[PDB]
């Protein structure tokens, strides 16, 4: 009742409970969003309010008191997730699904020319409006808070966009791991259909294995010295983009592959993704909802 009105809850979200709100100065609404419980995650995040473009949810304030932290964030009214499953019967359709996926590599690039990292991109936190916009949400709240090695959330934490380098238990953290999770969601925009839905760690890296084969030290230099590599996985041939995405275009298909590469050192930035020809004829669609 000082500053903000509860108007109502949003739901359980990556880092603890999501309410919509107003603020009582401004009038405007808001995502509060409160951290479920450091002095560095504080300082790490505050600079956040810094990273700013209009493919980033705006972060408007980092509020500690009661020694409870919450987090102030620009409201939009719909995710990805519930976007494709109301979708569902016909597809976004392939101008709007390029749109978006445009809009995120351009969320990306920005944040990744200041060496910032998202870690978590999944379709529940990029948020859509009803002109043809979307927003990467919650973006560098993983480094500040040590996600994904920590856990804040009740749910189960979804496995499905995980790049393999973290699945393997990999020390360093590069720009890779969002082109990776970014590809992953624009096969599922494309099929309707997750691509790597694991529920599991193991059957994460076995759904990837079968599709893309069992990497090597061919195609990922140093793989077989991974922490959590195990001479004894099971080896599968990689399968065809074109059996795996279908009906997407050669140049599509050909980006997909480029965000899906093993090594990370190979995965293509999202600068370079931006020029790719499969965005020649970008537009900027209104979706239907
Ligand atoms: C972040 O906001 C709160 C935190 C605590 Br504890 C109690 C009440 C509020 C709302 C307000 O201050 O209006
Ligand atoms: C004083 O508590 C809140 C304030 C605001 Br704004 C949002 C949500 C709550 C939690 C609750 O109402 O249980
Ligand atoms: C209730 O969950 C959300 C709420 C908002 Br607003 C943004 C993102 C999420 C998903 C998550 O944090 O996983
Ligand atoms: C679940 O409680 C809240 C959630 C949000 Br968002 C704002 C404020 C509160 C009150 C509290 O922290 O007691
Ligand atoms: C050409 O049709 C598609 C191709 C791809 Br890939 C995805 C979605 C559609 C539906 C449409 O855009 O109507
Ligand atoms: C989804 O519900 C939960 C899961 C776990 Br683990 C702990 C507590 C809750 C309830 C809550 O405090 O909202």
């Amino acid at each position: 009742m000082e500053n903000f009105q509860k108007v109502e809850k949003i739901g359980e979200g990556t880092y603890g409970v999501v309410y919509k709100a107003r603020n009582k100065l401004t009038g405007e609404v808001v995502a509060l969003k409160k951290i479920r419980l450091p002095s560095t995650a504080i300082r790490e995040i505050s600079l956040l309010k810094e990273l700013n473009h209009p493919n980033i949810v705006k972060l408007l304030d980092v509020i500690h008191t009661e020694n409870k932290l919450y987090l102030v964030f620009e409201f939009l009214h719909q995710d990805l997730k519930k976007f494709m499953d109301a979708s569902a019967l016909t597809g976004i359709p392939l101008p709007l699904i390029k749109s978006y996926l445009f809009q995120l590599l351009q969320g990306l690039a920005f944040c990744h020319s200041h060496r910032v990292l998202h870690r978590d991109l999944k379709p529940q936190n990029l948020l859509i409006n009803t002109e043809g916009a979307i927003k990467l949400a919650d973006f560098g709240l993983a480094r500040a808070f040590g996600v994904p090695v920590r856990t804040y959330t009740h749910e189960v934490v979804t496995l499905w966009y995980r790049a393999p380098e973290i699945l393997l238990g990999c020390k360093y953290y590069s720009t890779a791991v969002d082109i990776w999770s970014l590809g992953c969601i624009f096969a599922e925009m494309v099929t309707r259909r997750a691509l790597f839905p694991g529920d599991s760690e193991i059957d994460q890296l076995f759904r990837i294995f079968r599709t893309l084969g069992t990497p090597d030290e061919v195609v990922w230099p140093g793989v077989t010295s991974m922490p959590d590599y195990k001479p004894s996985f099971p080896k599968w041939a990689r399968q065809d983009f074109s059996k795996v995405v279908p009906p997407l275009d050669e140049d599509g298909r050909s980006l997909l592959s480029q965000m899906l590469h093993y090594d990370p050192n190979k995965r293509i930035s999202a600068k370079a993704a931006l020029a790719h020809p499969f965005f020649q004829d970008v537009t900027k669609p209104v979706p239907h909802l």
